[PDB]
């Protein structure tokens, strides 16, 4: 008898239950054949005893004994299926072998046998390229992949692993209210999107296109990530924000029980000081409530407490210098749009018959560029922008008619000083002309002023910039780049590489948590009156701003390097030890990410060859040649037409398709991810909407900006209810779940039996560490302070590789978790 242990966590996260008639286990040979050449199969092995001997055991853990039967005619096992005959599901952690170690690791729920169409089978830990799977076991892994596509029908069901792509029709709510419809985003050249994945539940009633209202969204069963603390379940605190939180909030200010607007900054500074002032009511809906309660500190009656955003942990009024808004832009939430400016005036490529003359405003004698010449800074690469005109025009029109919104599309000039730092030189605050026009509201430019009125409008300019950054940052850098953009590879991975395969291996461990955050997302975050398009400027425009903006997405542009240089703040050159030059030397977060895009590059470049030895084995690996044209055509359909897309065939168009992968998943991500509440958290800092535009001289709202410049501010960016939502949004999404994986980390140390694999992953973990050394380093510089920390005082830790759990602001998270 071969001796066994299975290591389980029942769903309660009782022991005798499992034991008699309760878990079957069957080996099935790795060696020997029946006669149609598939992996013989072993008797029905119950779980006989409960093993207490071993003291490495993880929490919510138990370990049984089981002994197989595994005469000669058997050879040697290489998977095994198991079948639940109790009524509830449990979850499935690993079986092991011993004196012949075989070692499986499972991590999977298993339902009750009758709840399942073929029978779960699992695979031990060794890596498989296709033309290297044993004999017996071919197909077996083929039918496996077949069950987890499924047929491309029916309503998936909680127990469900099945793995497909479907468009973003489910976030209208057509049947409840015509105010709730949405365009499809996906499946049209109209609006491109990329694909999600399939839930089936069926049209609604009055729209054949859009899919029915569900209470639970569902993904792929192992998927949906369960956690021993429920603290760690961020990803349900957005359902339970905007079904129980957000209502009770608002039930506060129907009530007139707060005061409805801010009236100063202080009044905003107050929710992390004393708190603000709640009913009763209103307090005793947040304490029971899982993820919810940790938002806040309370006294248990009134008050609720924000945590100090880390932006004004050192000065609370930095935020507003000039210094600190350029700052943001290479260092900040959102430090990846800033370009650089090699001509003036800037252009802009859209039609003028459609916006009027669009040629810019902004006077080049007019801007104080440290004494240089405009033809000098030019020349020396030292202007920039924030360019958001071409972007935000064709929606200002219809934002603006909406009755609570009003933006300018805006451009900001920055100057590289010769200190290296920048600094802002001029706004300008753009709005689309056409003949019928009923407003009279004009474009203007404004320029940097620390006295008078004129100081009070360059700080509403400066808001209006962020307002847009804040929306692009939020809905393109972060959702669309790395939620969205991932979800497709995630599928097209399940649907066509084995758990056998080594490129599921490398991979998979990036995918964590991704398809869960984004149906809940879908569900609450999304979805029409949801909370995006109740907190941010372009309301029920929001998500389909951003499959405009997806039409100009690229792949091989999402790497960092050509990031860069099409952006303009980098140059080829091969003489430097990442292959780019930064034209803004001290960029904190380009210098960063070069480091941490150098060490997941040597990683993939380690790994690969150790299953791809030539060109030829990339072409002949079926299962990754499926791979890639299902990710392709299916996943990201709406852009199969473009000629960038990488085509498979060579090691290294492996290589750069898994690194950008990686990079996109967890770095990339963490960059735009983990700052939100750090810097975000003072909604002064990054607004997220702005109801009104620039006053006329001889009004009311002109004198207020004279006599009352933080009221006329207040009145000018988002108000105070859809604030205490936000902040309590980008709270839950800036914090690490203790039960994170990070970047160099696996969640079980034999994933692979392969150990050139392992060692090859030892090092990309070792390198990890010496580079955040190197980071803190740059932080504990004197030279770089300047951008590397600003006048806010806050070192620049978003890509520090490690961290501890909470809202931390640093740590790199393997996958697009949160
Ligand atoms: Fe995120």
């Amino acid at each position: 008898k071969i001796k066994g242990t299975v290591v389980l966590m029942p769903k309660n996260e009782n022991l005798n239950a499992f034991l008699g008639r309760s878990v079957s286990l069957q080996l099935i040979s790795a060696t020997k054949a029946d006669a149609h050449g598939k992996g013989k199969v072993g008797k029905d092995t119950f779980l006989e005893g409960i093993n207490t001997s071993l003291p490495t055991l993880g929490a919510g853990e138990s370990a049984f004994n089981i002994h197989f039967e595994w005469d000669g005619s058997m050879g040697i096992p290489g998977a095994f299926y198991i079948k639940n005959y109790m009524q509830v599901e449990f979850f499935l952690k690993s079986l092991t072998l011993e004196a012949i170690t075989i070692r499986f690791v499972c991590n999977s729920w298993v339902y009750n046998t009758k709840l399942y169409k073929s029978v779960r089978i699992f695979f031990a830990n060794h890596t498989y390229v296709p033309s290297e799977t044993p004999a017996p076991l071919v197909e077996y892994r083929e039918e496996e992949l077949k069950s987890l596509r499924g047929n491309g029908t029916g309503e998936r069901k909680e127990y469900d692993r099945i793995y497909d792509y479907d468009v973003y029709n489910d976030l209208g709510n057509p049947d409840k209210s015509e105010k709730l419809a949405r365009p499809v985003l996906g499946g049209s050249s109209t609006f491109p999107y990329p694909r999600r994945g399939r839930t089936g539940r069926g049209p609604t009633v009055t729209d054949p296109n859009t899919e029915k209202q569900g209470e639970v969204f569902y993904v792929p069963r192992d998927e949906n990530l369960g956690h021993l603390k429920s603290k760690d379940a961020l990803e349900i605190g957005t359902k339970s924000l905007s079904q129980i939180v957000q209502p009770a909030f608002e039930s506060a200010f129907d009530l007139k029980s707060t005061p409805i607007e801010f009236h100063s900054f202080q009044d905003v500074h107050d929710l992390y000081e004393g708190g603000i002032k709640l009913p009763r009511d209103v307090i005793s809906t947040i304490i029971p409530l899982p993820v919810i309660k940790e938002l806040y500190r309370t006294d248990g009656q009134h008050i609720l407490k924000f945590p100090q955003p880390h932006v004004v942990q050192v000065s609370q009024s930095a935020w507003m210098t000039d210094e600190e808004f350029a700052r943001e832009m290479i260092a900040g939430v959102n430090p990846c749009v800033i370009r650089g400016l090699e001509e003036f005036p800037p252009k802009s490529n859209l039609d003028p018959a459609i916006y009027g003359d669009q040629s810019s405003k902004i006077t080049a004698d007019s801007l104080d560029l440290d004494g240089y010449t405009m033809d000098e800074a030019l020349g020396s690469r030292r202007l920039f922008m924030l360019d958001y005109h071409d972007i935000f025009m064709p929606y200002v029109r219809q934002i603006n008619q909406l009755n609570s919104a009003k933006t300018y599309a805006t451009r900001t000039i920055l100057f590289l000083r010769e200190d290296g730092t920048l600094k802002p030189v001029a706004i300008e605050l753009s709005l689309p002309h056409s003949a019928g026009d009923l407003s009279a509201a004009v474009s203007q430019v404004v320029l940097p002023a620390k006295e008078g009125v004129e100081s009070t409008i360059w700080l509403l300019a400066k808001a209006y910039v962020i307002v847009n950054d804040s929306c692009y940052h939020q809905l393109m850098s972060h959702w669309l780049n790395t939620h969205a953009a991932m979800e497709p590879f995630v599928i097209a991975t399940h649907r066509h590489l084995s758990v056998l395969h080594p490129i599921y291996k490398l991979l998979t461990p990036h995918y964590r948590n991704n398809m869960n955050i984004n149906a809940l997302a879908r569900q609450s975050l999304i979805n029409a009156n949801g909370i995006a398009e109740t907190t941010f400027l372009p309301s029920k425009y929001s998500v389909e701003m951003s499959s405009a903006v997806y039409k100009n997405w690229v792949f091989t542009d999402q790497a960092l390097p050509a990031d860069l240089i099409k952006r303009g703040v980098a140059i080829k050159d091969p003489s430097t030890p990442h292959g780019v030059r930064l034209l803004i030397e001290d960029y904190p977060y380009a210098a960063d990410g070069l480091e941490i895009w150098a060490a997941i590059k040597t990683w993939v470049q380690e790994y690969v060859p150790l299953y791809y030895a030539r060109d030829d084995d990339v072409k002949n690996d079926s299962e990754l040649q499926h791979w890639w044209k299902e990710a392709v055509e299916k996943g990201h359909g709406d852009l199969k037409d473009k000629p960038w897309w990488p085509k498979l065939q060579t090691l290294e168009d492996l290589v750069e398709v898994c690194l950008i992968i990686i990079w996109i998943a967890s770095a990339l991500h963490a960059a735009v991810n983990f700052g939100q509440y750090p810097y975000g958290g003072l909604i002064m800092n990054r607004p997220t909407a702005s109801r009104r535009l620039l006053p006329e001289k001889g009004t009311p709202e002109y004198e207020e900006m004279i006599n009352n410049h933080e009221k006329a501010y207040l009145r000018t960016i988002t108000s105070k209810l859809p604030t205490l939502i936000s902040l309590s949004v980008i709270e839950i999404l800036s914090t690490h779940a203790s039960d994170e994986v990070y970047l160099g980390q696996r969640d079980n140390p034999h994933w692979t039996s392969d150990s050139k694999a392992l060692q090859a992953f030892q090092k990309f973990g070792n390198k990890l560490k010496e580079i955040e050394e190197k980071l803190v380093r740059r932080n504990n510089d004197p030279s770089l302070q300047g951008n590397r920390l600003g006048p806010v005082q806050l070192p620049y830790t978003l890509l520090y590789p490690s961290s501890e759990e909470g809202l931390t602001f640093r740590g790199i998270p393997n996958s697009i978790s949160i």
